[PDB]
């Protein structure tokens, strides 16, 4: 999991939301009469009701993330 | 799993929402009467009503995402 | 799980939210009558009702996230 | 879960937020007859009405995280 | 966990929130006869009505973050 | 658990926040006949109705923390 | 107009209305440009979204109604 | 315009309302432009959203009503 | 208008309502550039959202109402 | 306008309302650049939410109302 | 405009409001740029957000009410 | 303009209000640049946010009123 990012050197961004009564539900776990539950989270949960991502890499940006689940 | 990026050097951006009565899910897990429940994330969730994403890389970037699942 | 960023050297964002009720969950782990609950979070969650990311990276940005799960 | 970042050398940014009963959640564990129950949190959980972050890295910037969970 | 960052040399930005009646919850463990409850908190956790990060890193700025759960 | 930071030398910031009866909370553990509750805090828990950062690193900023969790 | 009524002496009434979105004009004069508009009303309007009338007469009851409109 | 009512001697009424934005106009007069406007009210005008009349005429009873308009 | 009445002697009654956003107009005159607006009320104008008249008349009950217009 | 009422001798009442955001107008006059408004009332307005009127006669009653308009 | 009552001789009323940001208005003479305005009551305006009556009238009652309007 | 009432001889009221932010008003006469404005009140405006009348009349009552307006 190797994560590598390089830079050498040598307008209007308009978001409009009007929303009325907006449920929002990212990552849910809904059960009943269980034994075990788990809720592994190792990425990028983003949740919203206006979500909004502009201009998010302009240089050298890198993201490495890794998760396991091992029971045996 | 190895990501690389490399940059070398030597208008109106327009996202209208109107909506009313929204219901967003982005991941569910629901059952009833089980005995394991596994929610592994290590990817990227994004949930909105307006889920915009403008100019998201302009330079390097990587991502570089890992997940496993292991029982025996 | 290896990050890596280097940069080396030699308009208007406009977002607008007008919404009216709005309920956000980001992560949730609801259950009933069980034996172990796990929540492990080891990444990155959001949870908003605008939530706006803007000009994230202009520089060296690197992230490195690692997270595990052994039972035996 | 190493990560680097380094940088060597040689506009207008609007969030409007107008609403009105906003309810949030941003991680959220609930259940009932319970025998253990283990919220591990080891990342960056960010929650509110309106999340906002602009320009977070113009430098050099760098995060490593490591999060475990063994039972045996 | 190793985290680094070294930078060598040789705008408006608005937010604007105007809600009512506004409930945030950032990270809730909620249960009903239980017999163990572990709340283990290493990272951070952000939670406002108006939670604003403006212009977080400019120079060096590393976070090494690391925690664990062990049973036996 | 090593983190380093260093920088070798050789606008306008608004947050307007105007709210009405506004509920917080930053980390909760709530129960209801338990045998052991733990609340291990090792990290950074910031809650607010108006949480505002701003310019938080312009220098050589490092932040190392660890936190453990052990039973046996 | 004259009414007269006399009366000498010698179960489950259900009504279920599950509406939505419901918009009632009982009487309405709606016009542009005019010279004179004259709304008379002599008479009984009733208005609703769930208009019931039950057991409106069960002894003497007399109603007169008289309305004019002369101009010459 | 004469009403006379006499009355001589010698179980369950259910109404059920569930609606959701409902909107309701009696009597309206919009124009634009004009002269002269009357509104002459000399009945009955009932408005509601769950409007309702249970047992109105048990004993004597009697309405009389006149409304005139001359203009010559 | 003359009215009369006269008596000589010798159960469950269940109104629900449940509503969201009710807008109610009983009499309403609009209008825009006028010489004369006249509102001649001489009756009974009953509004509400939940407008209930249960049992009204049990006894000797009368109502006498006159209205005019003259002009000329 | 004359009235007369004689009596001469010889249950539950439920009303539920649970509203929310309820707006009523009884008797409005809206306007703009006029040269004379009357608002000449002389019945009975009942304007309310929650307008109930139970068991209003079980004796003798009367009303007797006269309103005039003259302008010559 | 006469009115008389006499009268010769020889259970559970329950209301339940429960709202939200209740807005009534009785009667309103709303204008701009007039010459004259006259606002004649004479009758009875009831205006409340939970207007109740009950049990009004058991014994002799009588109401009179007489309004005029002369401009010549 | 004459009443009587005369009266010869030879349970559980509830009202239940709950309400959170009420505005009520009664009688309003608003307007701007005008010559002369009145407001005759000659009869009975009762306002509240619970307004409640029970058990008014059990005897003999009576009331007259008399209004006018004469301006030639």
């Amino acid at each position: 999991v190797v994560a590598a990012a390089e830079k050498t050197k040598q307008g209007v961004l308009y978001v409009g939301s009007k929303t009325k009564e907006g449920v929002v539900h990212g990552v849910a776990t809904v059960a009943e009469k269980t034994k075990e539950q788990v809720t592994n989270v190792g990425g990028a949960v983003v949740t919203g009701v206006t979500a909004v991502a502009q201009k998010t890499v302009e240089g050298a940006g890198s993201i490495a993330a890794a998760t396991g689940f091992v029971k045996k």
